[PDB]
């Protein structure tokens, strides 16, 4: 393994960040 393991670590830390995005603005919507 090389930055396939790097590529699952990637995805949940982007995945999250989708998250936080919509948590972020479903309290500061409009």
């Amino acid at each position: 393994q090389t930055n396939w393991q790097k590529l699952e670590v990637f995805w949940a830390k982007h995945m999250w960040n989708f998250i936080s995005g919509i948590q972020y603005l479903a309290g500061l919507s409009t």
